[PDB]
Parts: C-alpha cells; sequence; structure tokens
C-alpha cells in the first residue's frame, strides 16, 4: 500500500512527581483516540515518559538515574504496547535511556519506532545536543543534556515501518537540515520525533518571540527540501514553571503544514499520508541523482 | 559597528529584442535609486542583461552565443561599474557567461560580486542547473539549463566584499541546504543572488499555487540555519508570455524577512544589516564548533 | 456537548458534462470517509453539484437553467442526505438555487446546512457578487456571477446545527469583514462555506501568486476577530481549462490554521472542534460588550 | 507620480526613570536617519514620550498626571518638530494627553500626524481600551488603560498629510476591523499608528506563543480588506520587567509585508509607498460602491 492515516500525540506538561504509570494512562488515551480516528501510526513527544529533567541541575545520581529507562518496556510500559499491537497502530516513543556496559553506565536521548503489530523496529539516539555544559546560574531554569547525554551512535537511519520508510529526529535535530539530508538520502517516506522547546531562552531572549516560527520553519524545509512528510510531537504547556511551546505539526512533502495542534495539553491531530506524494520533489525538482552535486559538499563532511 | 545598508534589485521583464544598453539603463537607475537610500550594494537577477532564453530551444549558435557575455564588463556594461564606484555603491550581477578553453566553448551562468570600488571582487558559476537538456514537447516553455550551461567550477565560494563575508548562489541553489551550508561552514555573513523562476511548473503544475512559498521557505530557513543574512533578486513580471516570480527579498540571519517587493516591475527594496547580528546564531544555537556532528553527515559528501 | 469533530470535503474539478449522479458519488464517498475518520459535520465547496458555468457567456436561457436546482434535495441527491442521516454527520452543501415566484424565475448562488439527522436546518444566499457584469472578451474565462445570480436576501444569519452555532459564507464573502462581523455577532461558533477561486484573475494578475496568501489570510483574521472556528472547502485543480485554488482548510478561534489540504482534487481534512475555545477571545480581547464601540462604527452601516 | 518613503521608528524599551528629554534625543535619532535613507514619513509608537505607565496602580494622582502632556509640543518636546521640518519629514507621535474641560479632567491615549512642515496636521484618540478598570491581583503586571484613558472622542478620522490620505489607529485599535473599515470608507490610503503590546497576556497566557502572529495577521488583513498601505511602530524590548513585542511593520495594500524589525531596540525601517497602488484593491476585488452591500451589515452598527 501507500496510503496510512499519520497521527501526532502532543503532550500536556508532565510533573516531577508524576508516574510513568500515569502518563502510560495519558499515551493510551491518545493512541486510543487517535485509532478512533483512523490513524495507523502516532509520534509522541521527546523524552515522553518524564518531566523534562534536563532543566535541573543534578548531584545525586540515583536522582538522575531516576528519569531513565532501564529496559524497553518495563511493565508499566508494556500495556501501551500492547494496545498498539491490538489497535493495529504504531507509534514513535521517546525515552532517556540508561544502559550499563561493563560495568560502566552509557546515557542517551532516545526515541524508537513501533510498528502496529506492537513490535520495536528501529531506534536513534539524539546526536546534537543543545544547551549549555555547565551550571548558569543567571538561568531561570538550565538546560544540561550535553551532560545527562551522551551522542547518539546510530548515526541517522532509516527504518520501515509497516510499508513506510521512516526516519527519526530529537527535538533539537530538526534544525540541522544535516539530520534531513542524511535521511532523505537514506529514502525517508516520513521523518518524524517529539520536543521540548521552552517559549524562553536564556541566552537570547531576543528570539523568544520567534519560538514558534523558528520551529515551523524547521519542519517546512526539512520536509520540502527532502520530499518527505514529517511530524513533530511536543510536550507543551507550563511544565515545572517552564513554558514549553506546543504547535505539535504534522507536514506534507511539498512543506505544506497539513496539521497543527492549538492547545498545550495532551492533543491529537491527524492527516492523511501518500508515501506516493513524495516524487512529486524526489523524482523532479529534487530528483537527487540528476541535480545534486556532493563532489562539492565536501565541506559539510570535513570533521 | 559593522553596519551597512544592503539593497535588492528586482527587474522587471526583459524582452527579446531588448537591448544590453536599454537593460543598462534601467539597471543604473535601481543602483542610483538604492544609493540615494544609503544602500552600500545592491543585487541583482541572474542573467540580468537578456531576457531568459533558456526558454526556447536553439538550432543556431551563433543566435545562442548572441545572449552570452565574452567580456565583464564590456563597453555597453562598463557604465554600470563606473556609477557603482561613483556612488560608492558594490552589487551582485548574473549574466550568461561564454569562454573558450583548450578548445571547448564554455558555458556558464554566472554572477560577480563588485566592491563599492567598481573592482569585480569575485565570481561564481552556478552549480545546480534545473530543467532538462532535451527539447520537450510537452512543456508550454522550456528550461534547457542543462543544455546552455555546464555546472560552475568554483564551488561554492566566499568573498570579502567591503569587510562583508559574502557568498554566492544563483536561483536555483537557493534551495539546496547544501549550498547554504557549504558557504554558511565558510563564514559568510550575506548570501545572496538572483533568480529567474516561472510561477509555472509543466513538470509539477500542482505546485504552481506554492511558487511563491517554496521560494521564501528556501530563503528563510536557508539565513535562520545558517546565521547569515540573505537577499533574492528576481526578475519578474510576464516575460516573453511566461509569468515569472516576484517577491525578492532580504532576510535577516534569524530567517525574518525584513525587505520584500510587492510590484513584477524594476523595484528596489533595502534594509539596515548589521553584521554582527550573525552572531545570536553562529555563536548559539547554531555554534557549529560546539554543536555539529560531522562524523555523521559524511552520506551527505558521498558521489 | 462542546466537543465534536468538523470535516472538509475539498473537491476536483467537475467537468460540465458530468452528472450530479457522479458528483453524489464523489460527494458520498467524501462524507463516508469523513465519517470512518469520526467527523460529525462536513463542509463542501461551493456550486458543488456543477462546474463553475459562471465562467461562459451564455445566450440560451435553457442552457444556463440546467445548472441550477429546482428543489433541495432531488431524487439525485437525496441519497447524500440520507448517507447523511445514516451515518450521523451533517454538511454544507453549496448549489445554484432556481425559484420561480409568480412566473418570474429568481436566481441564487446557495448553500445549505444539513444536521446529523440529515435535515436542512438553515440557509444562506450569496450577498457579495464578485466579477464583472458584461462579456469581456480578453478574459481567457468569464466572471459574471453578477449576471446568474442576485444579492442573496437572508442576510448573514446563523442557525443552530447539532449543538453548535453555525454561520455561513459562500466564497467571495469570505473576503469581506463585514460578513464575519455580522455572524460574529450573532455568536456563530462555526463559520463555514466553500469557493471556487482561479489562481489567475485577468483584471488584475499581478496578484495570482497570491492567490493562496489571500485566501487564508480571509480565512485566518476572521476566525480571530470573531473568535471562531471556520473551514473553507473548495473546488479545485484544472476545471475546463481554469486552474482553481486548492488550500482548502479549518481554522481555530485563534486564527491558527489546523488543518490543509494538499492535492487538488476530492480530499478530505478533520480537526477536532472544542466549541468552547471561542471563550478565549470572545470573553477576553474580544469580548464584545466589554470592548466594541458601535457609536462610532456608522459609517459601515450608512447606505 | 504620488509616491514616497514612508518610516517606521520603533523604539527600545524607556525606563520608568527615563526623561522625556532623553526619549526625545532616541527621537530625533531615529527621524533623521529615516530622512537620510529618504523618508518622508516616520510612525513613532503608542506613548512613545514615557515608559509604560498602564502597568502600575497608581494611589497618588500626581504621579500619574506626570505621565501626560499638557502641551504639545512643550519645550521639550519642541526640538522633534523643529527637526521635522527642517528635514522635511512629517512623523505619528503617540502620548498621554490631559486636558481639562468643563471641570474635567479628560486623559486620553493620543497620536498626532505632524506633516513634512512641522506642523501639527491631525489628531486620533484611542476608542478601544483594551485590558481592566480596577487593581487585578492574578496579573504579573497590570494594563489599567480603561482606567487611565477615556475612550477617544474623535472618532476615526482620515487627514491630509503632504497630499496622503492618513488614518490613526492606536496599539489595541489595529485588531478591531471596525477601525479599519470606517477609515477605509473615508479613503485612507495609509492607515498607521504604535503599540505596547507585552508578549505575556495573563488573561490567556495560551496565546503568548501567538503575540507576534496575532500582531501581523492584524496589520496583513486590515491592509488587504481596505486596499491600504499600513505601519505598525511598537516600543519594544524588556521594559520595567515586562517583555513588549517588536516586529514593527509596514504594509502594502495587497497585506503583503514589506519591513520588517528584527531588534527589540530603537530602530528605522522603510519602504517605499506608491499610494495609487491602493487602486488594484479599492478598483476592483473590493470596489466598495459596486460591491458593499450596506443594507445587510447594520448589526455592526447596532449599539
Amino acid at each position: 500500500t501507500r496510503q496510512m492515516i499519520l497521527a501526532v500525540g502532543q503532550q500536556g506538561p508532565i510533573a516531577r512527581a508524576e508516574t510513568r504509570e500515569q502518563v502510560v494512562v495519558r499515551l493510551l488515551d491518545m493512541l486510543t483516540k487517535a485509532a478512533s480516528r483512523g490513524a495507523n501510526f502516532i509520534v509522541f513527544p521527546e523524552l515522553a515518559l518524564t518531566t523534562f529533567f534536563p532543566r535541573w541541575h543534578f548531584t545525586d545520581e540515583a536522582e538522575l538515574d531516576s528519569f531513565y529507562e532501564t529496559e524497553m518496556p518495563g511493565p508499566v510500559v508494556r500495556p501501551l504496547f500492547e494496545k498498539a499491537a491490538e489497535l493495529g497502530i504504531g507509534f514513535n516513543l521517546g525515552y532517556a535511556e540508561l544502559v550499563v556496559e561493563g560495568g560502566v553506565k552509557r546515557r542517551f536521548n532516545t526515541s524508537i519506532l513501533v510498528d502496529k503489530s506492537g513490535k520495536i523496529v528501529g531506534k536513534y539516539r539524539k546526536i546534537h545536543l543543545p544547551g549549555h555544559k555547565e551550571y548558569e546560574a543567571y538561568r531561570p531554569f538550565q538546560h544540561l543534556e550535553k551532560r545527562y547525554f551522551e551522542p547518539g551512535d546510530l548515526g541517522f537511519p532509516v527504518y520501515d515501518v509497516d510499508a513506510a520508510k521512516m526516519g527519526m529526529f530529537i527535538a533539537n535535530d530538526r534544525r540541522w537540515p544535516e539530520a534531513w539530508r542524511v535521511m532523505g538520502l537514506r529514502g525517508a517516506e516520513i521523518i518524524c520525533g517529539g520536543y521540548n522547546t521552552p517559549t524562553h531562552n536564556p541566552p537570547v531572549p531576543q528570539h523568544d518571540h520567534l519560538t514558534s516560527f523558528h520551529h515551523l520553519l524547521s519542519m517546512q524545509a526539512g520536509s520540502y527540501q527532502n520530499g518527505a512528510w514529517s511530524a513533530a510531537a511536543g510536550k507543551a504547556g507550563m511544565e515545572e514553571n517552564c513554558m514549553l511551546l506546543g504547535h505539535s505539526c504534522i507536514v506534507a512533502p511539498t512543506g505544506e503544514i497539513v496539521a497543527l495542534t492549538t492547545t498545550l495539553e495532551d492533543e491529537v491531530i491527524t492527516a492523511a499520508v501518500d508515501l506516493d506524494r513524495c516524487r512529486e520533489l524526489r523524482e523532479h525538482i529534487f530528483n537527487f541523482k540528476q541535480h545534486r552535486q556532493p563532489q562539492h559538499y565536501g565541506l559539510i563532511a570535513e570533521l
């Protein structure tokens, strides 16, 4: 087939004390409603199981570890996979991944793709870690991802998810044309991921009123230039006193926004997706093999 | 500190019978108007000295050649350079370049940067030739760029132009993130060029109503993701029965559009440009050294 | 209730020879798919039963009359109402209305609202007739609505349609703030209608590339300023050699576009609608009774 | 024929302790810069002579009064008028007006138009006072306009300013279609004003990320639907712990944005304005005499 209905499950805030059981309840509800609307795949936010902990400066490692998943899924998250298989609707779930190798802990900002059978068919680990590295007393909230996470070691892969070639990005990655391009070259038909974007940036507050503009601009250009459908799921609202951006969206391979959220709570949007639409770009104006000149792009790949 | 007034000189149509002498009078008029408005640099369109000849299939090589420049500047175009030096305003001029080397008549879609002293500071030759190589019957008007030009051989250079790092793109180039990124990586503070974009696309007519959108989307995303000011000068209006896109523009490093033409005739727009404003992006969210992961972009440079 | 799922059924072209039976087939299909996606109301285009005949200069009245409905519904259109009642989904259908009063024929560009029970609960007749009045030989297609239709005599009413207060506009009306305002004052929660908008305007072709911009601008401002959800259903594509605008849409009371079509064929888009969202505007920034100053708006109502 | 260069002088913050003498130096600087760029008229912000005092509840009437002008111009503001006449550039200046009539201390949020001769050509008093009348505890900062001003008593006039029909609006007014329409009906070719728009809205915080969108949406739709050029000068930046919206702009009669500020500081933008361009709308799609149906708008003018 080449037809499907894609959905985005935007999340409202997640409190520090809110349990994964409670979140799964909210997650289940969205997946159920999306399915009731015909969707066979739903995109969830970056780190969708917990509050955005990278905003705090940690000192107690046990504290930090508590925000990561040591298995996927665990007993508490399993019900999501079961419901996924039951209703026949895949999903993109973001979470904090903790792996212990030879006694050494490895941390990643992760996202996985589950097909409509309820099976994990791909994973991606955040490659572009935003923010600063050291505590900055002036900021009303920190952004210490470079500390609590290592740069993804999977590159930007593209997986087959129920007849659709899908690629993954996580939050900040969406702002990097390289991320989109690599997956575009790998033939992605859909490029999705979630995000936690504060509408306020302490180091550059003069860009606060452009938060939506910059986010939407990234999704539209990315889709357009790679002739791919895209979807972004944000966790929005006032979370732990930090206002997070909404405007979760689904974009056509022409860069046109076909669905957009308007609340700052859990919200489901859907859009019919024709995987062959990609050809309007990828076989003409952006027919890579016929127009690209990689012999002159070398600087982009230099270390 | 490090400020200037950038101008864009959009051209209205140029008829097949319109002479270069006549076109130069028009270019002189806009350059002068720009200077009277405080502009230190003005961006002119792609192939700004003649009608867009790539729309017709030529059988007479003598006739095809007439549309190319063998000198830059020649006696006819020279007056433009003199005015530039006189009024202290540089410019970016696009034209068809014909040069014989090693027994080969090389044809380039070229653009040059002249500083406010009237001196040619640097050149660029279109690398992404859009369209087709052979006459196509299903088209109401041709776009034989692949036939009339060979891909530029200068890469995507960035030159110093009156203490401003400027990079050049030509029409279709603006749609490629690779072009923008290479120059962004070279430190371009201003990225500019001209264009001839028919509002009708024979191959994919269902995108006709998106001509403007796709054009501005490319300029905005390019500027933003590279923290560079940008400007695009189009040649618009009904030229030889083919409508060309207007919306010539100047964009800030934030991707915000600061100036936009509203007519389809010769028109000058201007904007105050602060070269330090690039830092808001290039020293933060898009601080390449601190964020880019080139080890993962290799596929982009693969042949 | 205050929750519902609104849908728009965009139509591809309708040939002059295409029969109403064939159109109903297309109409039925969209209403069925919209219902399968949870929608309880679907908006259809202006004059959705026929080709846009106002583009031709008629001479044979029998010819002209053939494009109008003498009853609503007739045997051929009835199946739409039946399916509507069956699936529990109302709709907004536009059509050419022919009424014979005392031997005198009355013509209107009409639209009706059918609730989920399949009953007509309101009607509106186009008040702002666009175009010219006399044949203009230069135009590749005419726009003679002022001739084939009389100005609506129902004003801009607002009806109760299954727990939702809905108002109607037809094509061009959407460009007039007065139309939106009157219905906004009447408490409309949803303001919908369809349209036939050629992407080319013979008298002002310099606005062709702005066709989408102007259309979307009208829907967004209208919704925002009246704190109402809105939806526009277009009949798009190359119809009888005239390219018609797509970008059918659904807008939130904040002016945000929550759903947008991307093809130029029959296409269904949906969006969840919370009738209470209207309060965010109508009870605050646009709390009419608390902020408006009608004693100074007199000029708007003067004849 | 009938052309001019319109400028907008956006203000950065104005501290409570900042004196009028100091503010005037800033206004003189932008007016001069505008003239050097060929501008014949510059639009300044709402209450451009002091900080936005409506944000604080005052108990001392003497202190509240200090923020109002009793003369226009007074010795301190006079220098601005002299420069205007000298450089031949008119302006639109907003300030708090205090006038005693019939034993009443009348307080208006005012704006005046001065021609390029330094002569006050006309006045306007804000008719739509946003905010509230009594101190509200739930607000982080007040907006007591309803308390500190009474609705203007001059209606929405249109004056001749150096052969240009200009109408005035003040901040919140721009959001009301009635204000735009009244002046549109009066034949305004340019509709302009200033504003103080906090990017945070206590009553409806879920619209904070839409502050820019709503602002530009209002300017664009107003211009387009009335076929009028427009311009809005905002006072932006972090003023007294409250962030104010930037994005000061100039819009063509088509609703297209031709110039837009990018900083949150004092900034001058300009645009070439062709007063005849209004005809493209006012003599066609929006030819009022030929299209408006006032007999159906009565509710708009009802008290």
